[PDB]
DNA sequence: TCGCGCG
DNA sequence: TCGCGCG
């Protein structure tokens, strides 16, 4: 599950992270990480305090 | 080659032409098309009158 | 009324 | 300072 590595990776690093470093960690495409994180920010289960960048809430 | 196939598209309808319409009479798809469409406008050989919609000059 | 081409 | 997820 993509979905619980994302939300893992957000949760470690505890500040924002960007979708590069995302990719680095969860090792799947920027396209991939982006349809779930955005599912996830839809679901205000994560935030992007700034453009292509993720955090937790 | 796909831009000489493009401007033939163009030049032939006349008008603005839709992204969805150049799909179906080059048989390539969008992504394929944008690039050389962007490229093209780039070099001021084709306008985008409208969002997603393309004609010659 | 979503425009997306992107490196 | 390009944001892109897009069906």
């Amino acid at each position: 599950n993509l979905e619980q590595k994302i939300l893992q990776v957000l949760s470690d690093d505890g500040g924002p992270v960007k979708i590069g470093q995302l990719v680095k960690k969860c090792q799947v495409p920027k396209k991939t990480l982006n349809q779930v994180l955005y599912r996830l920010k839809k679901e205000d289960r994560v935030s992007s305090p700034e453009p292509a960048t993720w955090s937790i809430g």
